[PDB]
């Protein structure tokens, strides 16, 4: 298991998520769905001259996945996945820039909502994780697990789990008072609302 | 000179686009800048891990040039570019699966100005432009110009103008009846609407 310290502008993004009075957490589950939508545009797109880059599996398609005895809630694609190199370097994101973006645009009048359109949306699932582990495999290297608690620091090591084929999967454990994100009715309206025409078949799986 | 068909999909949108009765034509700008944006984004990233992919520029930046005489509007960036299969194929863009899904959500009630939800804001363009050629260098590929008045048929052929170092040119030769986003204070208006928080400096040059 290898440890990493997040860049200082990363962890101070990750204090604000944690920190800032803000109500309106639902939208952690619109800029994960949106991060998955690119990453499985990312592997359409490659195949379209190259084939055999969907040898790993054909399948596009992001699943929702409620687990109420882990208090887990898991967000599933088979999108391009991320080599080692990309969940270092901040999950593929231009974090740096993007978090300097974000703050100078809260400071003009923007809302946390907004974080997506600066390239960070996955931190927003500190909004309502304790913890996130990533599992995530690319066709151009081995399957990885990454996790952060927050608190500065995050972890990589190569996943002996289940084997993924490819793509990523965010598994949000979930703070104490934030569980209505595991139940039916609440997952639906989110999608419903902030998700709805997102070009790939989004499965919210039953308990 | 290349001469290329459009994929039925993309022609369709295409003509979709030129036909359909529709006012708020102004946020083909919001798009091409969106598009600078995410180019922009790209070549940041892969620089982090390899900084010789800078030496062809290390500026990033969108620049918007009005040129009342050529009656053009053009969007130029110092992004990732594209490589000649890039430009034929819809412009890095997964266009068919991005087309299919924007009119699905045409169906269930989504307007126009979401097109670039669906990968394909690009062919806003043509809200306004009755032609549009596309400057493009990329670090692995010569400069290459794209071409396309619609009616189901585009160009390419290797540039011998204007070296760029890095990056794409959208060059806008606009109707006669849209010369208004060649005036200054529209576009200025249109950008502090619609783009006010993009992560890299927008000058808007003077004639």
């Amino acid at each position: 298991v290898e440890t990493f310290a997040f860049q200082a502008e990363i962890a101070q993004l990750m204090s604000l998520i944690i920190n800032t009075f803000y109500s309106n957490k639902e939208i952690f589950l619109r800029e994960l769905i949106s991060n998955s939508s690119d990453a499985l545009d990312k592997i359409r797109y490659e195949s379209l001259t190259d084939p055999s880059k969907l040898d790993s599996g054909k399948e596009l398609h992001i699943n929702l996945i409620p687990n109420k005895q882990d208090r887990t809630l898991t967000i599933v694609d088979t999108g391009i996945g991320m080599t080692k190199a990309d969940l270092i370097n901040n999950l593929g994101t231009i974090a740096k820039s993007g978090t300097k973006a974000f703050m100078e645009a809260l400071q003009a009048g923007a809302d946390i909502s907004m974080i997506g359109q600066f390239g960070v949306g996955f931190y927003s699932a500190y909004l309502v994780a304790e913890k996130v582990t990533v599992i995530t495999k690319h066709n151009d290297d081995e399957q990885y697990a990454w996790e952060s608690s927050a608190g500065g620091s995050f972890t990589v090591r190569t996943d002996t789990g289940e084997p993924m084929g490819r793509g990523t999967k965010v598994i949000l454990h979930l703070k104490e008072d934030q569980t209505e994100y595991l139940e039916e009715r609440r997952i639906k309206e989110i999608v419903k609302k902030h998700s709805q025409f997102i070009g790939y078949p989004i499965t919210l799986f039953v308990e």
